[PDB]
C-alpha cells in the first residue's frame, strides 16, 4: 503493498495533524504513524480520513498487486 | 457503521463467491462473512476488492457519517 499519500494530501489542504486527529477522535500520534506508514488504519478509520479530507479513499491509500 | 454493497456488485458481475475468493486469495468464508455483515474487511482486503471490481471503493463500502 500500500502506497500512502495522507501527509501530502493533508498538507495540500493546510489541515494540521491535530485538527484531523480531533475530527477523527484519535491521537495525533496515530495520524502521524499512519502518515509515516508505520501501520494501517482499520477500514472504518480509513473511510473517516477520506471523509474529513474530502477525497476518495484511493487518493490516499493505494494498493497495487 | 459501514454499509456494504459487495453481494449486489459481485452478483451483478456474475462472479461467484468462490471465484472472488480465488482472485483475492482469501477464503469463501471471508467473502460470505463480509456480505452477511459479520465484520468489515481490512483496509488491504477492501482495496483489493475495489481494485478488481473496478469501481471506487466507496461504491462498495460506505461509512455512515457520525
Amino acid at each position: 503493498m500500500i502506497i500512502n499519500n495522507l501527509k501530502l494530501i493533508r498538507e495540500k489542504k493546510k489541515i494540521s495533524q491535530s485538527e484531523l486527529a480531533a475530527l477523527l477522535e484519535v491521537s495525533r500520534q496515530t495520524i502521524n504513524g499512519i502518515e509515516k506508514n508505520k501501520y494501517n488504519p482499520s477500514l472504518q478509520l480509513a473511510l473517516k480520513i477520506a471523509y474529513y479530507l474530502n477525497c476518495p479513499l484511493e487518493d490516499i491509500f493505494q494498493w497495487q498487486p
